[PDB]
Parts: C-alpha cells; sequence; structure tokens
C-alpha cells in the first residue's frame, strides 16, 4: 500500500485517525470466531459521514478493497481482510439522534450499542429489543441481519429496521427509504431497506440505521424449566409455539451448555436440557400465558417453573455470554458455530440428531438456541493449533447445514455467511439465486472491492 495513498487517506479523516501499525491491522484483521486473522494494510476511523464517503471514493477509484468494520463481535469471518485494503472503523461516530418517542423510531449512527441506546431510552417507557449476546454496533446488526433471544415476539434487524443511510462503494449517499423518512409501511418503488439488511458489507456501508421502538412490558416474568432430555424440551418449544403462547423468550440450552453457564456465570441451575423463559403482559395476561405454557412443559417432564430486577439480569447475562462460557470449557480455544434454522415441526428430529452426533464424534459442543424461530447454535471449540480437530469442526459444521437445507431450513438464522458458509449458501439458493445474488453484488460494487470473499 503505498505512501502516497496513506497520505491521501490522512488528508480525508486526519493523521491520527490512519493506522499501517501492524498490531493495530492485527485487532482489525478476526472477529470472535476461529476465521485466522487476515490483517487489513491499513485502519482507518472517519469521522463523519462525508469522510466515509470521501474514504470510499479513494479506495474504490484505486481498486483498494474496503472492509466495513463494526465491533468486531462478528462470527463468520466477515472483517478479514483477505484481500488486503483498507479497513474502515465506523465507531466514532456514536451519536443518536431524531428520537421520536411519539412515532416509536430512533436513528443511530455505528458507534452506538444496543446498550447505549436503551440507556438513553430510560424513562421514555421506550426500549429496542433485538439483543445478540454481545455489545454489539447497531449498524453491525443491521449489516449482518442479526436476532436475539426477544425476536420470538419483537422480531429480528430486518423487521425493526425502517430506513438505512449507506455509503455506496464508489461513495454515493443513499438513503434507501428516502432521507429522513420513517413509517410503519409502503408499497413505494422497491424496497431497498431490506436489501441492505444482511449484506454484511458487501454491498455499502452503513451509516445510520432508523430502528423501530416498542414499549416495554407492563410487567416482566423469568424462569428456567429442566427437563430430562433434549427430545422433551424441544417438544415443549414446538407445542408453545403451536398453542400460540405470545412468549417473550424462548431459549434453549443442552446440559452442556448448562453447565458451562453455570460455571462461568455462578448460575446454579440443575445440569440438564433446559428452557429459559420469559413473558410479557399484564398481571391477568401473565396469569394465562404461565398456565398455558406450565401446561405444556409438565406433559413433557419438564419442572416446576424456577422463577426470577437483578436475579432475571443475571439469568439473560449468563444466557448473553454463553458463546464466552463455551470457550471456557478449553482455555485457550477458538469456537466456530453453527446457526440453522428449519421450520419448526423439523426442530426436534435435527437438535435430537445434533446432540446424538455431538456425543458420537470426538467434538466438544455445546448447544444454545433462539428455538422460538426454530434456530440454533451448536458452539464448536477448537486447539488453535490442533489442524486435524478443525477440519473435523468445518466437517461437522457442514454436515449439520446440509441436514438443514435438506429439512427445507436455512443454513444461518442470525450470523450470516461471512467466509464460513459460501458454499451452503449456493446450495441453499441454486444457481438462478445464486447468480441474481451477484447481479446485485455487481450493480452496486462494480469493481468487487466491497468486501471481497465475502457472502459470494
Ligand atoms: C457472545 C456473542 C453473542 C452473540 N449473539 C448473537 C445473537 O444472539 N444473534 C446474532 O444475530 N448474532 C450474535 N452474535 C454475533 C454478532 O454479535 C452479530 O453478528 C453482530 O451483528 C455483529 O456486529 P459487529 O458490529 O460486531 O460486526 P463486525 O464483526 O464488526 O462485522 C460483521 C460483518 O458486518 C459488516 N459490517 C459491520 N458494520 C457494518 C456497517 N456499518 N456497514 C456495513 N457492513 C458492516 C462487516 O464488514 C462484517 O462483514 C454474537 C456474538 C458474540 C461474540
Amino acid at each position: 500500500l503505498s505512501q502516497d495513498f496513506v497520505e491521501a487517506l490522512k488528508a480525508v479523516v486526519g493523521s491520527p485517525h490512519v493506522s499501517t501499525a501492524s498490531a493495530v491491522r492485527e485487532q482489525h484483521g478476526h472477529d470472535e470466531s476461529m476465521h485466522r486473522c487476515q490483517p487489513p494494510d491499513a485502519v482507518v476511523w472517519p469521522q463523519n459521514v462525508d469522510q466515509v464517503s470521501r474514504v470510499a471514493s479513494l479506495c474504490y477509484n484505486q481498486g483498494v478493497p474496503i472492509i466495513p468494520f463494526g465491533t468486531g463481535t462478528g462470527v463468520e469471518g466477515g472483517v478479514c481482510a483477505v484481500q488486503g485494503g483498507v479497513c474502515i472503523n465506523l465507531t466514532h461516530m456514536d451519536q443518536i439522534t431524531e428520537l421520536n418517542t411519539e412515532d416509536f423510531s430512533v436513528v443511530v449512527e455505528p458507534g452506538v450499542t444496543r446498550k447505549a441506546l436503551n440507556t438513553h431510552l430510560r424513562d421514555s417507557g421506550l426500549w429496542f429489543p433485538v439483543d445478540p449476546g454481545a455489545d454489539a454496533s447497531l449498524c453491525g446488526m443491521a449489516a449482518t441481519g442479526a436476532s436475539g433471544t426477544n425476536a420470538v415476539r419483537y422480531g429480528t434487524m430486518r423487521d425493526n429496521v425502517i430506513n438505512l443511510e449507506v455509503v455506496l462503494p464508489d461513495g454515493r449517499l443513499l438513503h434507501t427509504a428516502g432521507r429522513g423518512r420513517h413509517y410503519r409501511k409502503s408499497a413505494a418503488g422497491y424496497n431497498l431497506t431490506g436489501l441492505f439488511v444482511g449484506s454484511e458489507g458487501t454491498l455499502g456501508i452503513i451509516t445510520s440505521t432508523t430502528l423501530r421502538l416498542h414499549p416495554a412490558p407492563e410487567a416482566t416474568v423469568a424462569a428456567t424449566c429442566a427437563f430430562p432430555s433434549v427430545q422433551a424440551a424441544v417438544d415443549s418449544t414446538v407445542q408453545i409455539l403451536q398453542a400460540a403462547v405470545p412468549v417473550a423468550r424462548i431459549e434453549f440450552l443442552d446440559d452442556v451448555m448448562m453447565d458451562a453457564c453455570n460455571r462461568h456465570s455462578k448460575l446454579n441451575c440443575p445440569v440438564a436440557p433446559t428452557l429459559f423463559l420469559e413473558f410479557h403482559g399484564s398481571q391477568q395476561t401473565l396469569a394465562e400465558q404461565l398456565q398455558r405454557t406450565e401446561a405444556i412443559t409438565q406433559d413433557n417432564g419438564g419442572s416446576h417453573f424456577s422463577w426470577a430486577a437483578e436475579k432475571r439480569n443475571e439469568l439473560w447475562a449468563a444466557r448473553h455470554n454463553a458463546w464466552y462460557a463455551a470457550l471456557a470449557l478449553s482455555p485457550g480455544s477458538k469456537a466456530y458455530s453453527t446457526d440453522v434454522c428449519v421450520p419448526i415441526s423439523r426442530l426436534p428430529e435435527i437438535l435430537v440428531e445434533t446432540k446424538e452426533e455431538i456425543k458420537a464424534s470426538k467434538l466438544t459442543g455445546a448447544i444454545v438456541g433462539h428455538v422460538g424461530d426454530g434456530n440454533f447454535a451448536c458452539i464448536l471449540l477448537v486447539d488453535p493449533d490442533d489442524a486435524e480437530e478443525q477440519r473435523r469442526v468445518k466437517a461437522f459444521a457442514e454436515n449439520l447445514g446440509r441436514r438443514a437445507l435438506a429439512l427445507g431450513g436455512t443454513c444461518t438464522g442470525e450470523h450470516g455467511i461471512g467466509l464460513g458458509k459460501r458454499q451452503l449458501l449456493q446450495e441453499e439458493v441454486g444457481p438462478v439465486g445464486v447468480e441474481t445474488m451477484r447481479q446485485l453484488k455487481n450493480t452496486l460494487d462494480p469493481r468487487g472491492l466491497m468486501n471481497p470473499g465475502k457472502v459470494l
């Protein structure tokens, strides 16, 4: 990367906001997954959207790849600089704007995390529900199409992103639903907002997101429920969903995950396949939801609910940290994760089969999942130096992905494709799907410089 080019970057954002130092590049060459660190040639911190546009135009016209970087909590290698280039760390733009409490909407810049937003919203009666376990950039969550424990009731990022501000690869500024616009529904033109949600930085740089806010629940109750078997826990889940109980959160942990979370968070739950549950409503609605849900879990052998502000907070913090709880089972390990999502009636077969396949292998695996969406993760720890053990892990991961595709499902419910699931995506949508996605990539990024090597 030439010295004239670095000086051009410094001319846009300022000398302190450009770095070519090896350590700084290495910190921006990986995310939270096992994908090997591939450091960008430089890291740049633009201070406003005009600077994002000018950095993008400089890179694009000089044939230099661009890698958008949020909080680096992704798990599919989205930020790995597989072709080098310039990593654009967006987190110094961290302002919340256009809070419209009467319209239940807000605009956030990439440095805003869900915890910052919900702190800002305290005493408003509103909250933002989409809750990945990591305190991630909200614009990064828009870019990956994230979901969370609350999505079963309150929707994913796709459901709660109203508008996006995007710097296209050549620097043009696009407001996907129109500048400043926010509304509940529209048929105006093609829906550009949904194209950029889940685009993982391959179609442009999200520089603000307009988010749907939700009313805080009148009352909340959380509980855990222990089951004699995975089959029993997942049958309960399916039957709760088919009974249309509007549960706010329904999270599955197998016994391995439960034990790991106990050891990592000082929970003391019985070591068993377990549901973490939460219910929202008034006192009447809560009592109704509870006995309909307790009736179903009892039929499948569930324990009486172990009830849990401080105690629910610890419960859900433990769940949100399950990734790190799994990693702490084998210190020094990194992890790959599966993320399949299947039609809910097929969830019992595939979870039980996955548990059986983990047992029949030499592999350490913890299962945790947004099973209310028919989604779950198998977190697979790896010795970073054990090459034979890594080939067994992606081999297991590909096979699980192909089993989900065989059931009519998808290889990723929320984490995305990045580097790891590109072959599965080709199988999932077929040749016409792949070519159509590639034609969209090509019109927005003709030179192929927008986070190359990812998704397609
Ligand atoms: C402990 C833990 C728990 C998690 N739980 C969940 C969960 O429940 N659900 C879930 O969906 N994910 C979960 N994740 C994954 C991760 O937090 C999400 O994918 C999150 O959306 C990543 O945001 P980020 O800014 O950290 O991404 P990064 O790693 O910085 O980037 C992710 C991808 O998006 C691109 N990108 C980032 N910001 C932008 C931007 N502004 N514009 C364009 N492209 C951009 C990057 O180029 C990359 O390809 C979890 C991760 C951890 C470590």
